[PDB]
């Protein structure tokens, strides 16, 4: 019973953790892509001179 | 008569404990198998990664 009680507050719900890991990977790739497109925002300025 | 009384109080009627032996053996095999399946219960975690 005490081992189960320790588990209830200690170990990881691997379904939820895997879901969070996949979600965080999606956010990482989306963030680096949107940051890449953010870096060329001032390039439009470097057209008129 | 006293040997009879000692038989009633001390000796074991083999039918009962033979039945108990059979029940215990079947319980042993069933418990080993159930423990086995409990051991592969967490293998389902190694399906999502």
């Amino acid at each position: 019973n005490l081992s189960s009680a320790r588990s209830r507050i200690q170990d990881a719900d691997y379904a939820t953790e895997v879901s969070n890991m996949s979600k965080a990977q999606i956010l990482q790739q989306a963030g680096t892509s949107v940051l890449a497109q953010a870096n060329q925002v001032p390039q439009t300025v470097l057209s008129l001179l």
